[PDB]
């Protein structure tokens, strides 16, 4: 069988997130985000690392975009820091904050790079948390909408591709179930309420987008780990049904269809955990169809039967499923699976279930890169990982999946949320570590030139 | 987690098919069906058995319904023989034929049993095959519709529950791909064309039903073998994605959504096998939503990766999937799988994908039964099989699946299509075999009294 080529306007991209790259945490009128405050709690982050400076992209954006142009990036996906635009979340707009993103967008456009604007990457202004608990209040729906509309009005003429909430399942679960991210809560009831409010905020902004950006394309981005059954034991296949619905359809069915899946809903209702539904909620969720599903992909998860007295290392839900190591995939140095075929499977599942085009918003390999003499970083491991995933994307396109683009994570090295800087993701090495910012100089890794070649040839050599 | 009860009006049922039960093949003006002709080809059926007499339900229906009432059946699902109603397929209606079904329905209603009328169980009149090739011609769409409308007009006041095509995937694949059933064709291109025409006929009759039976409930019934991947190897999970889409979504997505799945469509198109689509086809298919999905269930199927030079014993499609024996399920004495959990999985999949209620239209165990002196048939093996499946249905209901009822296959023993009478399915033994009709007497098996107790307790005592 002949593989289809990557389509002529395929968005060969790379990506970042505002807190992870920008720095300038208190400059030009920017307000505190929940992450500014959270990361300064003693013991919260590795070696106290935080986003005060990060890799200083706020001041170094021209150099970074020049490197993107050298690579030939077709697209750069970044997030807008809400606290730069509305320092208090609501209230007065900050023109200096908007001006940064205007300058960034102009730099991208002048180099022929398509901006992909991500509205929300986990950094709600602290003032909204202080006033009303941020994502736990329906007040955020209108406040988020006002923020999104501001961006649509200022940039809609120059930005075609927009992502709304990026990895809602992560910021909600880590913030309200695991207590690892702000606000550090461990309460499933609160988690599902905040999640429902985030669903409504997503739908509201997509509705607004139709008014302000009539030729644009918008969608949420979901952190998707496709589930596998361990084997053909019926109870393991049933565990897979439970896991795919509870972990994945719980979000994507709301995004695509405006409806929560029923078995998961009934389980939550039996635990007293289902969210509070107000009149108009279903109408709003169902009327806000996205143009694409964004997918952040790193690995699949294999599951097996979990008795009601079982696991609550393996994780899972008693009576539903538990995770188990997949003996048939390679692993990273952090026990993450390497499963490029799993990306093809996830793309196929989204096309098969929702018939949506897909934008791959994040995929990449984190590793402890060594800077060798002469400013050389030989990251053949990153090249191998990316190559295998891009090859599987081409197979998915050949199968009939409409893949709009692929954003490698990340363009430059960046600050991780809790683990400092040493596990690096970039095509561009940034000379700093957990102890100091050093000189923050940018150094092209071997993978930079590999991806430059991929883009130049539209993937045709892989 | 305690199990939910069966809902108060759950349709505890049993089922049959006209050719398998009725006899009276040439009585009261009945025309030839394709099965009358096919089964009389020498060598086609075991010991030349055929439906001339079968178990003689046409003459013995009063006794059979009296037995249903003794059991306390809530519902009896049967099929109407098109050739009794329109002996030439189109043309003049045969009032004597309709009068048989009127008498049957009156007997059921007088005993408080819900009729479930199945429009089509594989017995298109031979005259339509002769005139235009039956299911290979779009002419059948209107002819089938005129037949269905006749039934809706005569019986819609007394019949709430209707099934349209029963096991379309079987009569189409066995008739046009495997050549096992009429018309005895082995041609995939013809198979997919006839299948598309059957899809249009199903949609047309559902549209007619909305006018003639506005308070009724209608759906197609699909012979569902849910697919499992052999293990968590990514290539085997991908084989599972392909197989579930090709074998199951190919039909059920058309029934529920009016759309063929895209990866399967593109594969067929690459082989020159996709059906011919006419203007208006998609609109019709999308405008005919059913009230429920009917499910005929016997077993799951496990699949694994199949190289492009591989299997086309194992069956499959090269480059997509091949079947493999599942080591984790039991087998019958005929080496077919027994997988009651697989029924729960299939029910969960239909609810999760389509949000449809499900009527289980067929499930049962075929086995040699021994008639012991005193008219005793001890079939504990059949009780075991049915009990395990009903238990899994109760678990699916507890999960949140809306199951409308369960029709055990079958009420009385019946004639099999190709294999005679000895592998029996009934709650009621019929005293005949492959060599003679004996006295055709009905003898209640042990399973009859077991199911009587199931119904009395609404499934609380299994």
């Amino acid at each position: 069988r002949h593989l289809k080529p990557f389509p002529p306007e395929f968005l060969w991209g790379a990506a970042s997130a505002a807190y992870q790259v920008e720095g300038a945490w208190n400059e030009d009128g920017k307000g505190l985000s929940v992450w500014d405050v959270f990361a300064k709690q003693p013991g919260r982050t590795f070696k106290g690392t935080n986003g005060d400076v990060a890799v200083d992209h706020y001041h170094r954006y021209q150099e970074d975009v020049a490197l993107m142009a050298e690579m030939g990036l077709k697209a750069y996906r970044f997030s807008v820091s809400w606290s730069r635009v509305f320092p208090d979340g609501n209230g007065a707009v900050n023109e200096k904050g908007l001006d940064f993103y205007d300058r960034l967008i102009e730099e991208l456009r002048n180099h022929g790079i398509e901006p992909i604007v991500t509205l929300y990457h986990w950094d709600v202004p602290q003032a909204l948390m202080d006033a009303y608990g941020a994502w736990e209040s329906r007040r955020i729906i209108d406040d988020f909408d006002r923020y999104a509309v501001t961006l649509f009005q200022r940039f809609g003429d120059r930005v075609k591709y927009w992502v709304t909430l990026n990895q809602q399942n992560i910021f909600i679960s880590f913030g309200y179930r695991l207590g690892l991210h702000p606000p550090g809560v461990k309460d499933m009831k609160r988690m599902y309420e905040a999640n429902h409010i985030a669903n409504l905020a997503n739908a509201k902004v997509i509705q607004s987008f139709r008014h302000y950006v009539p030729d644009g394309k918008i969608g949420p981005s979901f952190a998707y780990s496709p589930m596998y059954p361990y084997d053909s034991r019926p109870e393991n296949v049933l565990a897979f049904e439970n896991a795919e619905e509870f972990q994945n359809h719980w979000w994507m069915d709301v995004y695509a269809w405006g409806m929560y899946p029923q078995a998961a809903w009934n389980y939550l209702e039996s635990q007293g955990l289902e969210p509070t539904v107000a009149p108009g909620d279903w109408e709003l969720l169902q009327a806000a169809k996205p143009d694409f599903m964004g997918v952040n992909y790193y690995q699949t998860t294999t599951v097996e039967h979990n008795p009601p007295d079982g696991v609550g290392t393996s994780s899972g839900i008693p009576g539903l499923f538990k995770t188990v190591r997949n003996p048939h995939v390679d692993t990273t140095n952090w026990d993450w699976a390497i499963d490029p075929v799993g990306l093809r499977i996830g793309l196929r599942r989204i096309a098969n279930r929702y018939q949506l085009p897909i934008l791959i918003t994040e995929n990449g390999l984190g590793e402890f890169d060594t800077l060798e003499p002469g400013d050389i970083v030989n990251d053949d491991y990153r090249i191998d990982y990316l190559r295998r995933h891009v090859q599987e994307i081409q197979r998915a396109i050949t199968d009939g999946v409409d893949v709009l683009g692929y954003c490698a994570w990340s363009f430059t090295d960046l600050l991780s949320w809790l683990n400092g800087y040493q596990k690096r993701y970039g095509f561009v090495y940034v000379n700093r570590d957990d102890e100091s910012e050093k000189d923050l100089r940018r150094i092209k890794k071997k993978s930079f030139y590999w991806y430059q070649r991929v883009i130049e040839t539209n993937g045709a050599e892989l």
